[PDB]
């Protein structure tokens, strides 16, 4: 069946939890404090399910009370539609103004206004108060259909049941397929069970036996079973209302705001650039509300509609995402859309002279924010929830290896690079591959399509250097190599002790001027050649003591120099004695 979460807004006494109660048939407050009172405390829970449609509604109803709002703020932030409530008796009081724009602010844009208590309204009220409704919801932009009832008397609740049915109809719920992402309303703990988490499931969908991390905290936990509303269940959507099993967590450390996440499909961070209508001053501190979560940060003006914000608090939001923005004493202030979570960028300038492209191609951006890096798209899914548009990296980018490189970047290197070295080269040999790291980072996947395309430089061992074919002749190591060489088939670990550098050796074996004979035995050209005419002054004729003593050498060095002679096809060892191939 389908899933869908409905927030209650109202002002306080308005009659919301009272209509919950006969729409859903469930005591939404049913801690005591209320029922004594009259009054709901805290965020409350129920749901209508409607078989005709296969939907299951399910429902927060919020605290009216201005003291209570940082509750309302929470129920409110995970919501696909608004379940206004409006007492004709009072009209439309400051409650019923903010709750609405709150959920305005985060993004609601579907709702069923009621006028409530019509059992205690006349016809006339119920009328003006009508009447000064709709004014005020195309007033707020935020038009809804408007259905009059009596919680009480059951009027209408029915046509209440009707419109409501009428509107999920009109829903899609995108985050079906969005990466898995819970707000946590409680956590406690069951005998037998262990710890459970309940949430709103924001995003995403979640099975039994799925691992799933729990994210200020950072468990990682494998759901053992899980509910809704009262009832096991092995898969979990995203409107759902859900409680996980997971042992793993210690409920006494977790509260609203906790996470529960797909693991390694976010991102932390304490900087955001966000688009708000509001102007904000950069001294004054600002509470903002997010996942049934408050945190508090400052802000720098990068541009207007813009602003960078530092958070007080790391914390796991995406591209898209909504926030609700309190003053320091705690009333609305309006709300904001993250552009950007975990900039790389402080300094205003880079944002301001991207913002048209931040705004409308968010790639482009990425591939600003650090190019040489180059841009996963695996990683772009993890700020944005949302694979990349193959378009709008297409035309503008060539990826290599896998990963995403925007035409531009390459080119202003190839100039750095080969700028550098060939300075350095002046007075040196070469230069380590990683002398180049200093300057250029990591760049082992593209360094080698930099210098494959550079024909002129190839890498050497520890060593970068030009293409300096009569260099190494003029090279005094490897004309002292090669004077050592005379001495005999030499060991490599003499040479290299000696003082001779790798580069030198490899590529003398390279250009065949030298040979490796052992794993570690090393022989000149010059040499090889000398020793081979020698052999041969035996005929095809051909035994091992017979190289031995034409020779000279030891089987330490004999044997691995005839099974070179193999090796380059110049003989076969035919059992006992070798030939001269043809
Ligand atoms: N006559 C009449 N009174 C009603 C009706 N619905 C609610 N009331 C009265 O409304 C008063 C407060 O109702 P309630 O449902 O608590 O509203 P609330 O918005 O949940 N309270 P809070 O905002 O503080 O959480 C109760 O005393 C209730 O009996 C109705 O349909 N008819
Ligand atoms: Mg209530």
């Amino acid at each position: 069946m389908k899933y869908i979460l409905f927030a209650t807004a109202g002002h306080v006494d308005h009659g919301k939890t009272t209509l919950i109660k006969t729409l859903t048939g469930i005591d939404t407050d049913r801690l005591p404090e209320e029922k004594k009172r009259g009054l709901s405390i805290d965020i409350g829970f129920a749901y209508i399910d409607f078989p005709d449609i296969n939907t299951r509604l399910e429902i927060i109803d919020v605290p009216g009370h201005e003291r209570f709002i940082k509750n309302a703020i929470a129920g409110i932030c995970s919501a696909s539609g608004l379940i206004l409530v409006v007492d004709p008796n009072e009209g439309i009081m400051p409650q019923t103004i903010e709750h609405l724009r709150v959920a305005k602010s985060f993004g609601i844009k579907h709702g069923i206004a009621v006028l409530t208590k019509m059992d205690k309204v006349d016809e006339e009220l119920a009328h003006i108060a009508e009447e000064e409704l709709i004014a005020f919801l195309e007033k707020e932009e935020m038009n809804m259909e408007i259905v009059k009832v009596s919680a009480v008397t059951g009027q209408g609740i029915e046509d209440l049941k009707n419109s409501i049915k009428k509107l999920l109809e009109s829903i899609n719920n995108l985050n079906k397929h969005k990466p898995l992402r819970i707000f946590v309303d409680s956590a406690f703990v069951v005998k037998g069970y262990g710890t459970v988490l309940r949430g709103s499931c924001f995003e995403g969908e979640v099975k039994e036996g799925d691992k799933v991390v729990v994210e200020p905290i950072g468990v990682i936990s494998r759901v053992r079973k899980m509910q809704n509303h009262g009832v096991f269940v092995k898969k979990a959507v995203a409107g759902e209302r859900i409680a996980l099993n997971l042992p793993e967590v210690d409920a006494k450390k977790v509260k609203r705001g906790f996470l529960i996440l797909k693991p390694e499909s976010y991102e932390k961070s304490n900087v955001l650039i966000v688009k708000t209508e509001i102007d904000l001053k950069p001294g004054k501190i600002y509470q903002v509300f997010f996942g049934m979560r408050e945190t508090v940060g400052k802000i720098s003006v990068i541009d207007k509609g813009i602003y960078l914000v530092r958070l007080k608090e790391n914390a796991i939001v995406r591209r898209g995402d909504k926030l609700v923005v309190l003053d320091s004493s705690g009333n609305f202030l309006g709300g904001a859309e993250v552009l950007h979570p975990k900039v790389r960028v402080t300094k205003k300038a880079f944002i301001k002279k991207n913002i048209k492209d931040l705004l409308e191609n968010f790639e482009c951006y990425l591939l600003k924010e650090r190019g040489p890096i180059g841009l996963k798209l695996e990683f772009f899914k993890r700020i944005t929830g949302v694979s990349p548009k193959v378009a709008n990296l297409k035309p503008e980018s060539i990826e290599i290896r896998g990963v995403y490189y925007l035409k531009g970047f390459i080119e202003n290197l190839k100039l750095k690079i080969k700028k550098f070295l060939d300075t350095e080269l002046q007075n040196a040999f070469g230069v380590d591959k990683e002398k180049v790291k200093s300057m250029f980072s990591l760049n082992e996947e593209l360094l080698k399509y930099i210098l494959d395309e550079l024909k002129t430089y190839k890498i050497v061992n520890e060593l970068i250097i030009d293409e300096r074919k009569s260099d190494l002749e003029k090279n005094e190591d490897f004309q002292k190599l090669m004077s050592i060489l005379k001495g005999g088939i030499k060991e490599e670990r003499e040479i290299i002790l000696e003082g001779i550098p790798k580069e030198i050796l490899t590529l003398s074996i390279k250009r065949k001027y030298a040979h490796r004979i052992g794993e570690y035995l090393i022989i000149s050209d010059e040499l090889l050649k000398k020793y081979i005419n020698e052999l041969k002054e035996l005929g095809k004729t051909f035994n091992v003591q017979q190289a031995k003593n034409k020779l000279g050498l030891t089987r330490k060095y004999l044997i691995p120099l005839l099974e070179y002679l193999d090796y380059l096809g110049l003989t076969v060892r035919e059992g006992n004695e070798r030939r001269w191939k043809r």
